[PDB]
DNA sequence: AACGTCACGGTTGAC
DNA sequence: TTGTCAACCGTGACG
């Protein structure tokens, strides 16, 4: 749903600013036109002109951050809960001890099992 | 008067 | 299939 913003700019809250505009608000800092203006002219919160003038320092890119999914699970299950669990033994505790106790412990199978290189990657 | 930073109420999508 | 949840969003306000 479409709302407007003090400055008479619309905006759809949880979104991202169109790319006309994120594109205008960059044509015009490259033409030397200072920050605020760009806020008034264009009507965008200064502080969303700020963070996409600061992002596209950082990433070179218009873009927007990527919204949305879930982090790749690799070493997917409880068993990544199982695995930080093993804060007791911790220091000390090898990558291939994990694996194996893992095994005994009932959670995981012999044919199931991370990689001890995974379980590093995780650890 | 300019602008860096962040809580807030919000939406999205990979698994 | 539907739902969970951590990633991001822009505004508005503070310093």
């Amino acid at each position: 749903q479409g709302r407007v913003n003090q400055l008479g700019g619309v905006f759809i809250n949880g979104r991202p600013l169109p790319n006309n505009i994120r594109l205008k608000i960059v044509e015009m800092a490259a033409d030397g036109i200072r920050p605020c203006v760009i806020s008034r002219q264009l009507r965008v919160s200064h502080g969303c002109v700020s963070k996409i003038l600061n992002r596209y320092q950082e990433t070179g890119s218009i873009r927007p951050g990527v919204i949305g999914g879930s982090k790749p699970r690799i070493a997917t299950p409880e068993i990544e809960n199982r695995i930080e669990e093993y804060k007791r033994s911790s220091p000390g505790m090898f990558s291939w001890e994990i694996r194996e106790k893992l095994i005994r412990e009932g959670v995981c199978d012999r044919s199931t099992a991370p990689s001890v290189s995974a379980i590093s990657r995780l650890v």
